[PDB]
C-alpha cells in the first residue's frame, strides 16, 4: 500500500506524544519525527521517516 | 512493543482523513475507527482497533 510505512510511523509519532503526556498538535508530531530521523542510522528507515516528515509539512501548509 | 498495531492502525486513520481531504481531529479519528471496526469481521484485526479506539477515546476525554 503507498503510504502503508508512513501511516505506522506518523502513528507511532501520535501513541509516543499520548505516552509522555505532551500535545498531540502538528508541531509536537513534527519535532518527534525530526528527532527519530536524526536518532536512525538505517538509509532505508531514515527514508520511511523522510517521507512521512514531508506529509506532516505539507498537510500543516496546507 | 506494546501499543504497537493499536500505532499502525491509528496512523491509518490519519492518513485516510489527509488522503480524503477531511479535518484531522478527535472526532473524525474516532468515527473513521468506527468505520474500520464495523467493516471487519476478522476477530483478531478488530481487537487492535477496539483498542485504538480506547486509546483515543482516553486521550480525547483527557
Ligand atoms: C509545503 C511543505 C513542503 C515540504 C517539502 C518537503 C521537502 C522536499 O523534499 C526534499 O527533496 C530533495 C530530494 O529530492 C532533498 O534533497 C531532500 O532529501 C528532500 O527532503
Ligand atoms: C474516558 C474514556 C473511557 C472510554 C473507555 C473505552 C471503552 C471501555 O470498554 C472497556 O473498558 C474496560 C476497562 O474498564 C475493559 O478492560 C475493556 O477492555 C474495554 O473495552
Amino acid at each position: 500500500n503507498l503510504l502503508e510505512e508512513e501511516s505506522a510511523v506518523l502513528g507511532q509519532a501520535v501513541t509516543n506524544l499520548m505516552l509522555s503526556g505532551d500535545n498531540v498538535n502538528n508541531k509536537n508530531i513534527i519535532l518527534s519525527l525530526i528527532h527519530s530521523l536524526e536518532t536512525t542510522s538505517d538509509i532505508l528507515k531514515a527514508d520511511v521517516i523522510r517521507k512521512t516528515l514531508e506529509i506532516v509539512l505539507r498537510y500543516t501548509a496546507d
